[PDB]
């Protein structure tokens, strides 16, 4: 079993299948000690999954058009 109980990042589980039409909030964490972890509340189902960093829209949106 992977087993990686070794605290450097929060998120150690990324969603993909996050769609920023049904996110609610999210908020890109930067971690230099880890790196980005990001978080999806759904619009409907309330609740929230970290969203993987690397989906081409949640950089382009909270990167580019957030950060910049």
């Amino acid at each position: 079993k992977p087993v990686s109980l070794s605290y450097r990042c929060p998120c150690r589980f990324f969603e993909s299948h996050v769609a920023r039409a049904n996110v609610k909030r999210l908020k890109i964490l930067n971690t230099p000690n880890c790196a980005l972890q990001i978080v999806a509340r759904l619009k409907n189902n309330n609740r929230q999954v970290c969203i993987d960093p690397k989906l081409k829209w949640i950089q382009e949106y909270l990167e580019k058009a957030l950060n910049k």
